[PDB]
């Protein structure tokens, strides 16, 4: 009659309704200009659901569901962002090995369309920007499992730009997993089989953002298996219909078909009359720039696969300057830099902290805790292995243990007290591979590992003084109305000073 | 730097963050070929007319100059490492408060502006914030719920759409 | 009666016998100065057994098993160095789980000794250089299995000097596996027992000097797991008779004890009356410089177990600069380097060499090849990853394809011809961490990335170009004494170069 999946988005939205955290509507938003204006108004906030979608009387919008850190964390079970670190990078070490269920018992093959495949009809096409010319899909996430991935699994999101029907183009970025699968096949005359996911269970969108790690996750690692191993239960697959591959069975709308490496098209129809690339805008990129056109390989869909249009399936489009893709792109690369520094020499970083303000791969921030003489000058090896291991990282910054992480203004007082200029910045890769998307040897400039911890045996002259905030009570001042006015006008360092009296 | 050359310097703020003396930030804003250089002759002359500063941090006009994470975007994006790092003082008086040449290392200038002529390619996009309304959409009740778990830069770049 | 091991150095002795590479001698050769006299002098060649050793009348030596890596390649089925590098890193990815057999199966606990432990009574201690003071015991592997070591299991070389009896020192060089161990359990109450294993199966030589590639082969991981995929067997394991250990089972001779981490004592004598460390000379160093004696833990021997001494059990004494040293530090290290470069980026690293020239993690010299303009600087990120994740590496070396990696003369080539003095030169990590031993930030100078590589693109202009020594024949001139007259003044660069036509 109907079946449920496990752990999928439907029973996240159950648990989000249950403690009050989502947010949902009757009116019809605009999947042009709407969702995404609606998302960046509450950016890094509550999860909001759009139950009426213009020209898509069968899907259902979920938007802002990575938004807020702390309902992600509360989700999966994780106390802090101390305690999601240290745990997604256990969970790395040990995946949970991915079942394979009958094709009569997934539920994303309820509806199997194989015929008429317009793919802009039944998937949800968004505009972020108004300079944008064309309706982009870049909800889906591309599972590929088997010998094409050397006996793994992989998962990760690529945009669309169906133009042609079942046919569209299929953006990879140069040096991914995806890049890696492309350069190996790329002179096969056979396709290579993949499996586009829409509407996937958030174990599988969490590691779905996990790349240019690829020390810790390389090519043949079960990037599905780290999926099953953070929900605790592993993820359930199926077997396509038409193509010899496997999909993710607790999705909302499946795509199979073909990738064609060698045919080429150009995303946007004004960068197709006039053949050039990487000057005419597609929608915005992942560090806060426009992204362009390419030559893009093609996709061919050849079979779509989607739950039931009574149950309304749920799709999830999200802007790339947002909260949600910060936290997706960087919550497994916190912990994947925080795996290289204990592969390297454990006990010394204690926590690894990626914001919003640091793109997606744009950089990071360890923090180290120097024990004796010899881990002295650990750090300097941490940051050129996390810049050389991950591509295109421009900003490094290793601080100390009396560091809040999190407050970037207390990141902004180590540049100026605990830095060097002449020795403490490291330009260790000038001519290396870096990104083309963010502006023997390429245009790239090196990265910057800057060193602002303390000397071990220097503490003493770099101690930050810690004032009496717990010796005195402020209730025995004021009363509670002149509490609240005061606090209430406290935003931003003051609110980490404040908390640990430094 | 309204003395140097006038015009160009819109907003300069020292935070919290950056103690008293020892950074600040400045603004600046490039009309024409001409003007382009200029701020690291602002940067360079900030360094050495202040004594002890140590971060000097030039940012185009297109960044929230109060939001501190707003600063840092643009140390990962518009820094180049060799060229745009400027140490102009090495060996000369800083402050011995704060841990023929002398032991300071020179201090910092930070050339985070754009090229001019380059702005196209260093454009940050704007979603359409203006354009739909959150009070259509949902009660007063759900807003209020969904703005009070916004904090940081997520305030600074809703208020903009940046 | 007897018991027999499976693939033992019992097996490899009578294998090197069927193939002529065994010499033997039953004149009685020393310990001090005429062991390691007679493998310099023999260094890079055939194995030597020496059946008679001075006040040893139970004990037999061999040396230079390791010498000529052609026949540590045909003793475990390998064609080159290229299928050697090649096949390890497959081993390391696809470790074999050890087995644990009973003790009365076990062969090397056929005589165990509990009482009057004098180790330099049963375990032949040898001394190198003339200038030395002391008889160094360094023939043993450390054999860490278990929860001192995350599940995993840990094998490799450290010195000892017992100068107390059944106490001697535990050198452990900073950063290591044991170093990890060590300062792991350096607060602890109860000490950490391990088992230090002689005349080991050559497979558990290959990955004892292994080290120092631990984004690859991190704490936690399985080290006999590669030693039983290296020889197709796994290796089997038999409980301690005292301690709450694992032994390797097919081994001569095995110590059973307690490691002190708190407790620390002088390695020679003439360095404890003068308590000073770092000056005065215990035996050589990897670097091929003096070691210098320090303050190192102290290794508490409980028991001695041993195979029957009428069967004569086999050590194996080996100088530490020979090219065993070499091939047993260098060779799973070529193919981890070759394991993080295929990470990284696969298809194009083709080749890692580390010679013995480039002592023991001094450096390494990796091919890349360039296939398009997108892989281009890919090994500038290689170069600084290498000398991130290695500690103490201050030499790599990335050549093009056209150059042969182990021609030492034509790696000096391409430093006169392909190297920019401005660009091509990376110093990526100044002031991190290095080896103390070989002479916020430390002493340690940074290493060197040398960008030997041509670019992408520019092939024609630095296109070696190949005389014709396939389209004459040397025999329609000259008859077969005239060749082989000239062919004896031959060596050097010279000899590649007839090869290739270059
Ligand atoms: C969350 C998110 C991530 C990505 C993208 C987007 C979103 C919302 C789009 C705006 C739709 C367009 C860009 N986009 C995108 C992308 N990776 C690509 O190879 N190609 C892409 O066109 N990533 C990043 C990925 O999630 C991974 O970082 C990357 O795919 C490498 O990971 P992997 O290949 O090793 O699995
Ligand atoms: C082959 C060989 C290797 C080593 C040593 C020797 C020989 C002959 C001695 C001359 C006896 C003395 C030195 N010595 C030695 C050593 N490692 C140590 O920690 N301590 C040591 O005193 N290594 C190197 C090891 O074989 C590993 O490289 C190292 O132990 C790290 O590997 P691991 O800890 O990760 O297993
Ligand atoms: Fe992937
Ligand atoms: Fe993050
Ligand atoms: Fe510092
Ligand atoms: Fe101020
Ligand atoms: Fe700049
Ligand atoms: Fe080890
Ligand atoms: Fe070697
Ligand atoms: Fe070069
Ligand atoms: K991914
Ligand atoms: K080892």
């Amino acid at each position: 009659a109907e079946r449920v999946g496990e752990k999928d988005l439907r029973a996240a939205l159950e648990w989000f309704r249950s403690k009050g955290y989502l947010v949902e509507t009757n009116k019809e938003v605009n999947p042009d200009l709407e969702i995404t204006g609606l998302q960046k108004i509450f950016d890094g906030s509550l999860p909001m659901l759009f139950n009426n979608v213009k020209d898509m009387p069968h899907a259902r919008a979920i938007t802002n569901l990575f938004g807020d850190i702390r309902v992600v964390e509360e989700l999966f079970g994780w106390e802090n962002s101390l305690d999601r670190v240290k745990k997604v990078a256990r969970a790395i070490d040990h995946p949970l090995k991915p079942v394979i269920i009958g094709q009569d018992e997934a539920p994303v093959q309820e509806e199997v369309l194989t015929t008429d495949l317009d793919v802009n009809k039944w998937l949800t096409a968004i505009r972020h920007t108004p300079l944008e010319t064309e309706m982009t899909i870049g909800s889906g996430i591309s599972c590929v499992v088997g010998p094409y991935f050397d006996g793994g699994s992989h998962i990760g999101y690529n945009r669309m730009n169906f133009r042609w029907g079942n046919v569209g183009t299929f953006q990879i970025s140069p040096g991914s997993h995806m890049w890696q699968v492309m350069t190996e096949h790329y002179k096969d005359d056979e396709p290579i089989p993949l499996t586009m996911c829409f509407g996937v269970p958030p174990s599988c969108t969490y590691v779905a953002g996990a790349g240019f790690d690829y020390a810790i996750l390389p090519k043949g690692c079960d990037e599905i298996g780290i999926a099953g191993a953070i929900q605790g239960s592993p993820v359930r697959l199926v077997k396509c219909r038409t193509i010899d591959a496997y999909t993710l069975a607790d999705a909302e709308y499946v795509l199979e078909g073909y990738l064609h490496p060698r045919d080429k098209r150009y995303e946007t129809a004004e960068s197709e009359a006039a053949d050039i690339q990487g000057r005419f805008h597609f929608h915005p990129e992942w560090a806060g720039y426009m992204g362009k056109a390419y030559k893009a390989p093609t996709f061919h869909v050849t079979a779509i696969t989607m739950r039931r249009r009574e149950s309304k399936p749920i799709i999830f489009p999200l802007g790339v300057h947002t909260a949600d893709d910060a936290n997706i792109d960087t919550s497994v690369r916190e912990s994947a830099i925080f795996a290289l520094c204990e592969r390297l020499q454990p006990g010394i970083v204690q926590n690894v902290h990626i914001p919003y303000c640091m793109t997606d791969w744009g950089g990071c921030i360890i923090q180290v805790k120097k024990r004796n003489q010899i881990e002295e000058g650990w750090q300097r090896n941490f940051l050129a292995a996390i810049l050389a291991c991950s591509q295109g990282m421009r900003l490094a910054i290793a601080v100390s243990e009396d560091v809040d992480i999190y407050s970037m203004d207390d990141i902004m007082w180590c540049l100026t007290t605990r830095v060097n200029p002449q020795t403490d910045i490291l330009n260790p890769l000038p001519g290396g591979r870096g990104q083309t998307f963010m502006p023997s040897n390429t245009q790239f400039e090196g990265g910057m590992g800057i060193d602002a911890t303390v000397p071990y045996g220097y503490e003493s002259d770099f101690h930050r003084p810690v004032y009496g905030v717990d010796l005195v009570k402020p209730e025995n001042f004021f009363d509670a109305k002149d509490i609240d006015k005061m606090k209430s006008r406290m935003a931003g360092w003051v609110l980490s000073l404040a908390r640990t009296g430094r």
